[PDB]
């Protein structure tokens, strides 16, 4: 917009602030795991598997603590 002076303010914090994950892919089918707060971390355990996921941002888009993407069958909602 050239030289608009707006003062930068992302006034949002989420309309998500949970994430719901679950055991499938398939809306019908996914078997609900827990819920995780947005902004930490959480431990699902699946399969008997321990995933320590983090909650990073408001689609839930699921990154575990040391870079690793989430498994297909491990669906998250944000919530």
């Amino acid at each position: 917009s050239g030289r608009e002076n707006l003062y930068f303010q992302g006034h949002m914090a989420a309309p998500a602030r949970f994430c719901v994950y679950y055991d499938g892919h398939l809306p019908a089918t996914r078997v609900l795991l827990m819920y995780v707060r947005i902004g930490t971390t959480a431990t699902i355990t699946a399969r008997g598997h321990e995933f320590e996921v983090e909650a990073k941002d408001q689609n839930c888009k699921v990154i575990l603590t040391n870079g690793k993407q989430a498994p297909d069958w491990l669906a998250a909602e944000p919530y």
